[PDB]
């Protein structure tokens, strides 16, 4: 579990997140997508795009970063008691999309790199530290939830 003091490390930085959450969900998929191309072709919405530069031209790529980041504060801010929130996830992103365990890393080092670019002050490495704990806390429940479904493993 995170401490106290440790929530209080991830959701300080969150907030400052939230000042900018299309710039930030943009930068984070972008970072994505470049880094590991394969996460680009589960999108149907966003395969035609081949340059960064098309990738920040797209107002819809910028719109599903929003939904992505939303979605994910509403997650953290639940300090893990966040069951009602992440099992409709899970199902979507197991049943539906087809999203590999192992592509929700990728984001995550995603989201880390992106978080500090932007807020250096406000993201050295305890803040780090336990920014990648709430990321892993998010990637184990909902590794348990794929299991009892019976997705990749
Ligand atoms: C921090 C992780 C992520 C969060 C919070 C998240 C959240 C969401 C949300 C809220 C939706 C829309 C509702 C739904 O379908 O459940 C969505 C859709 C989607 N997500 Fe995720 N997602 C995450 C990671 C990923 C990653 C790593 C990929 C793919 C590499 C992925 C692929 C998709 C796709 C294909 C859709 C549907 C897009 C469309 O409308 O066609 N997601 N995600």
């Amino acid at each position: 579990v995170l401490s106290e003091g440790e929530w209080q490390l991830v959701l300080h930085v969150w907030a400052k997140v939230e000042a900018d959450v299309a710039g930030h969900g943009q930068d984070i998929l972008i970072r994505l997508f470049k880094s590991h191309p394969e996460t680009l072709e589960k999108f149907d919405r966003f395969k035609h795009l081949k340059t960064e530069a098309e990738m920040k031209a797209s107002e819809d790529l910028k719109k599903h970063g929003v939904t992505v980041l939303t979605a994910l504060g509403a997650i953290l801010k639940k300090k893990g008691h966040h069951e009602a929130e992440l099992k409709p996830l899970a199902q979507s992103h197991a049943t539906k999309h087809k999203i590999p365990i192992k592509y929700l890393e990728f984001i995550s080092e995603a989201i880390i790199h992106v978080l500090h670019s932007r807020h250096p002050g406000d993201f050295g490495a305890d803040a780090q530290g336990a920014m990648n704990k709430a990321l892993e806390l998010f990637r184990k429940d909902i590794a348990a939830k794929y299991k009892e479904l019976g997705y990749q493993g």
